[PDB]
């Protein structure tokens, strides 16, 4: 019940129903217009209090953090997801943004560092192949030249069931490579700001991707995407880059939506 | 001489000459490096340390901060001094990026929120028209419908010369409206993330823009730019948008380079 409250009013702060700077509903109140019990509602009003998006304490009651003015300290947090959480449009708007700016830093990458861009995309493709076609995550790790550092980024010690944990580990490794593709290409634009954006969001990226790429169909789609990214780069027809990235954004988004109606909770 | 040192070291923590991953060389062959007394090298090495990009110490080889992993700290903290140390291409990369994403979120704004967007640009344009065409900042502020709220953000008195104070006040005000243009349009894309980006850089924006818009020709250029944005939005011809913004980027970038 807490997770639902969590996500409801979080995404109500985002979509401006409980605007930044407003006083949040006193509480008697807020449990009908959330529609859940309040032992749980303020176990999550303190959860929510400050993971960094509400105010605490006694006499004057609770408003939401900031209007924003400027404290960029801890604004992404808690954080996120999957989307049993927020993501709302937050993660989906971030993803929309990734689709938005990707043709930019990738057009750059393909022009200034054709070189590297091809070297990276080829690397990523090769690795994802050895990942998804190994009969095990342990097999994959056994034959991978980069086993040790993968292990210093990829870990799972919250799932005991080996087969499930291994499915999860493969997902994490694939996200690892998706991130590699985007982050490296972004840094190979020549304008560092893009790469920095990816580095600052790497946690959020890691979790969301760990989730999104538990879907085989996602992994496949992504792998073909990486592929004609490479083809476009090699060919020089950087007029097809935004088509490719847009259609990818579309198909990936439709999968995102298919992991939504489906499945559990 | 101190600022030169500070910025040199900054702007190649930037390009990786001492990449985020390096241990910084001993200080004397740094005075072989590019020629300031280093009595004060250590004053600016610690200067950068304080401001958050080098770490100082016990016995050491003093190495510079994390290398990135986050802390995203507030590494705007803010040796965005203004950007004399430096616009490196940090500010210019931000500017290039601004140019980069502007046609996108402005295309969104003009599509989903045509009338509101038009309204924002008409606002900004009218305010700036009344701005540069007034015989003084004092006149402008006297007849301005938004005086109290301009004054709540635009203020400057560390300058004694009344007339110069009036020029810098004009500059700060024009920057105020430029920011309004970009930030409002970005928040009117429909994806709040853009607007938040501008909000997160608003300090840096405000400075860089204050100085940049201390130039009359900059202000003029900006105003015709705003106008062509408006015309493009009104026409429905959202295909001229990356064109227009590109031209702005070029001309402004040229002015930015000191012309
Ligand atoms: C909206 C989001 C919110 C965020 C805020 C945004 C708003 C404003 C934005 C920002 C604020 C503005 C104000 C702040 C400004 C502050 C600036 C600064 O502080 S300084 C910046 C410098 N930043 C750097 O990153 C430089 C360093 N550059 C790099 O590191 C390169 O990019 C690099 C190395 C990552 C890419 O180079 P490669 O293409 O050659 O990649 P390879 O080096 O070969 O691989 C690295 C590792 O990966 C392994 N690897 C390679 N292939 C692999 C494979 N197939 N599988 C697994 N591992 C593999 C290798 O074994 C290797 O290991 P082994 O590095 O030695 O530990
Ligand atoms: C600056 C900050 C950058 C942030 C990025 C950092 C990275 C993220 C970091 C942390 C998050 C964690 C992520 C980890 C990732 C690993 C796991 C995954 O890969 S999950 C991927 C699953 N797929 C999705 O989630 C779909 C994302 N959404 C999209 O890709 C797009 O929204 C898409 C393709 C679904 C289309 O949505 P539409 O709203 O943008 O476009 P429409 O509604 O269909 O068409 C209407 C208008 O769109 C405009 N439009 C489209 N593109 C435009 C553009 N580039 N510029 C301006 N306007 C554009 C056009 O004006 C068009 O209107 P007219 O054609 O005139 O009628
Ligand atoms: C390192 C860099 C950091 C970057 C950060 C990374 C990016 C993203 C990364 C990770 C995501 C993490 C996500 C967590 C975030 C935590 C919080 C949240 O979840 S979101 C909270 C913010 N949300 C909003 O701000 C909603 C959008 N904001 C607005 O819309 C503005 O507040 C608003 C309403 C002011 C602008 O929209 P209008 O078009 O409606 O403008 P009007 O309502 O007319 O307000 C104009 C004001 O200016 C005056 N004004 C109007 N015309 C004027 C004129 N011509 N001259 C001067 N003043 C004028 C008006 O009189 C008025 O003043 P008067 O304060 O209301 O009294
Ligand atoms: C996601 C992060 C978002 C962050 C956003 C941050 C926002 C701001 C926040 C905080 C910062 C504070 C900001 C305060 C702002 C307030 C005050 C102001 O307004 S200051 C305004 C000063 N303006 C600049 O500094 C210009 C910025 N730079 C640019 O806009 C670009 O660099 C630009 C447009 C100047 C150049 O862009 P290109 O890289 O696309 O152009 P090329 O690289 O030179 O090449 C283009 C192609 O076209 C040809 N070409 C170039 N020039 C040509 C010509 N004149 N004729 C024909 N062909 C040409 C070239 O040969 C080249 O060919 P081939 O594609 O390589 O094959």
């Amino acid at each position: 019940p807490a997770g639902f409250a969590e996500k409801y009013i979080i995404e109500s702060i985002w979509n401006g129903r409980f605007p930044p700077g407003s006083i949040l509903p006193a509480e008697r109140e807020l449990s009908e217009l959330i529609g859940v019990t309040r032992t749980t509602l303020r176990e999550v009003l303190q959860r929510l209090a400050r993971d960094g998006w509400l105010t605490i304490q006694h006499g004057k009651p609770t408003k939401v953090n900031q209007f924003m003015e400027t404290s960029g300290l801890h604004i992404l947090d808690t954080l996120m997801t999957l989307d049993a959480e927020n993501a709302t449009s937050i993660v989906e708007d971030l993803l929309a943004a990734r689709t938005n700016i990707s043709p930019i830093f990738m057009r750059y990458a393909f022009k200034l560092n054709k070189e590297s861009a091809e070297r990276i995309m080829i690397n990523v493709i090769e690795s994802c192949e050895a990942l998804v076609n190994a009969p095990s995550w342990d097999a994959f790790i056994a034959a991978s030249p980069y086993a040790e550092k993968i292990q210093q980024h990829v870990k799972e010690d919250s799932e005991k069931d080996e087969l499930k944990r291994q499915e999860i580990l493969i997902a994490k490794t694939f996200n690892f490579y998706d991130y590699m593709l985007f982050q490296r290409l972004a840094f190979h634009s020549g304008n560092q700001i893009y790469g920095l954006i990816f580095n600052g969001l790497k946690k959020l990226y890691d979790r969301v991707g760990s989730y999104y790429f538990s879907n085989p169909q996602a992994r496949e789609l992504a792998m073909e995407f990486y592929r004609q990214l490479l083809a476009v780069c090699q060919s020089g027809e950087r007029e097809h880059l935004p088509q490719v990235i847009r259609q990818y954004g579309i198909a990936s988004g439709h999968i995102w939506n298919q992991m939504k109606m489906t499945l559990p909770s």
